[PDB]
């Protein structure tokens, strides 16, 4: 078995980028939000970069942040489906063109 | 022994997507549910995919969620065994194909 | 940077997920005061301890453990990735052998010996 | 195990040191409200975000930072190696230069360009 | 950049096995223990084995453990300088031989 | 994009051997020390390894131990920038030398 030394530093992706278009009960209950909406849900590394994430998200008409987590790289946000993925989009834009960022595809359940 | 840079981010996979079919007393107790039904156990990266799947076990089937963890990246919910089966199998339908992820078979104990 | 220039270090992206595997399933036939002390347990018998990946599969094995044979459940830790169990020394052995052929044979993860001490 | 040999999965020891990296070195020009409710801050001026490893120079760049232009240190943070600060854009961005300059040029450190939303 | 799937499990090895012969003060405050005698350190992975290490050191004569932490992978234990230090090799034999376990020297400080 | 399956084990390192000469107030401030003298940070894997760097710190010149994190593998301490600067020096020339560790420049600012 071969052995290496792996020097570990976070990349720079999008890893989720996704609308819950009409949550079911239990998942609104999770957040603590009013069951109402759409929810987004965006995982980044580096986590610190959940705060730009939530800032051009809660810029938007309609979105509300249900949490940012730089501890974790996670942001979840609430508004109507066409606001959610609309800001979706726009996180992924910026963090691809202006940070060099890999991301995925925008997903909806 | 030679030295790479590894940029670390996190992968998109389900684990586990298990069913534990007639729980013993202990379980049930660990989870702090009621002592009846199957219990469906799910293992999710990136984590905060695990509202997603929480969203589809729950409109997919009678079933209860007993907890969804955002900073593990697990989801555990009880019902019968027909109805946490097809949860369990609409999360991995939903996330190999609208997703991409790699993913496991339904396992069974 | 100047130090990865120098040196001559290459980068490539990891993409992390969990493995599937037992990396302990040990039985402790006669463990010392100070060990049952930290699991805060009855001081007899043997313990059992296993390491799973990914975590969440420690309530499968810690249900197949307590259906092998009579033991008592100290932890559970979905967290760690780990179980606990104590017992006599011969329902401990067969609860962590009915763990490893489960795991070895039911689901074809990867699986370490029974180690005793 | 099973999945293991018939998918002819290799397996190798990664042994895991933190590499020397700034990752993030970022101006938020005009924050919207709950970002600066999320930090705790007063809701004026550009925020500063940097991300380090090893996270432990996360106190180098909070003195380089509060040193080289009048910020307002949020947060100086070696668990998740971050540090935050306030302050009027040009003193945000200078701070954040020195920061890149000094991890860059002194210590060899591999570091990102400036970055600003 | 390439980019390639880590499979993570826990590798098997002890990392350090080490006695500090005569602690300062400040290392004995730190642990909250006596101001006598050594301490030996020893980390390992699987983090659980931590349990088996402080089974091996707290059996022999002398050696009291100061803390066995399953979450880290870490025991500290004291006694005199020769039991640490031959409780130390116990572990190491004992890992080694029968877990198939890498290990490094014992080193001293 | 292959699979490979990564045994993790901890490195043998020290990545940050570092005094800040002349600390502004925000950083005495954010340690809670005394707002005189120098600081000495280090980045030590595995972690466990802290406390030995602490002991060496200690016995190696006039310093005060801020803090010795086993958790995170950090050490923080404090003195003249002489003291702070000859402690460093010890603790990277025993790892180095005696515990045939990786080690990095004795860095300042």
């Amino acid at each position: 078995i071969d052995r290496i030394i792996q020097e570990s530093v976070p990349g720079k992706q999008i890893t989720l980028a996704h609308v819950i278009a009409a949550p079911i009960e239990a998942v609104y209950e999770c957040l603590g939000v009013d069951h109402e909406g759409a929810i987004g849900v965006v995982s980044l590394t580096p986590n610190e970069t959940a705060i730009i994430a939530a800032d051009i998200a809660g810029a938007a008409a309609n979105i509300d942040i249900c949490f940012v987590d730089r501890f974790t790289g996670s942001v979840m946000f609430s508004g109507d489906i066409q606001s959610v993925e609309t800001s979706l989009e726009d996180i992924l834009e910026y963090f691809k063109n202006s940070l060099g960022f890999s991301t995925v595809p925008l997903t909806k359940s």
